[PDB]
C-alpha cells in the first residue's frame, strides 16, 4: 500500500517528527505504560541483559526522538516494537508485565495507523 511504502521508504519530515511525539506521549501517558518508561532493572529481572540482545524502553525512544535519530517510521516502530517483543520474550504469559505489552502495543498499533494516515 501507499502507506506501507511510505512507512519503509519515505523520510521523516519536521511535521513528522511532531506527530511522533504525540504518539510517544500518547504510549507514556497510557495507564499501562508504566512498566516501558525506564529501562529494566536487573534486580526485577535475573539474566535479562543476557537474555534480551536488544533492549528498548520509552526513555531510550525519547531521547531518539529529541536527537532526531529516526530518519524512517519503520526504525520508530522497530523500536517500539522491541519494547513489547522483549518483554513477551523474556516473561511467561502469565506475567503481568506480558499482559502490560499486549495492552499498549494494541494501542500504539492504533495510534500508529492514525499517524500512517496523517502523512
Ligand atoms: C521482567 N520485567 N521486569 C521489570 C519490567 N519493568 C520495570 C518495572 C519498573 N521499571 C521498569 C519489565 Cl517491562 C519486565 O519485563
Amino acid at each position: 500500500s501507499t502507506e506501507d511504502a511510505m512507512t519503509v521508504l519515505t523520510p521523516l519530515t519536521e511535521k513528522d517528527y511532531e506527530g511522533l511525539k504525540r504518539v510517544l506521549r500518547s504510549l507514556q501517558a497510557h495507564k499501562m505504560a508504566w512498566p516501558f518508561l525506564e529501562p529494566v532493572d536487573p534486580n526485577d529481572a535475573p539474566d535479562y541483559y543476557g537474555v534480551i540482545k536488544e533492549p528498548m524502553d520509552l526513555a531510550t525512544m525519547e531521547e531518539r526522538v529529541q536527537r532526531r535519530y529516526y530518519e524512517k517510521l519503520t526504525e520508530f516502530v522497530a523500536d517500539m516494537t522491541k519494547i513489547f517483543d522483549n518483554c513477551r520474550y523474556y516473561n511467561p504469559s502469565d506475567s503481568p508485565f506480558y499482559q502490560c505489552a499486549e495492552v499498549l502495543e494494541s494501542f500504539f498499533v492504533q495510534k500508529l495507523k492514525g499517524f500512517k494516515a496523517s502523512r
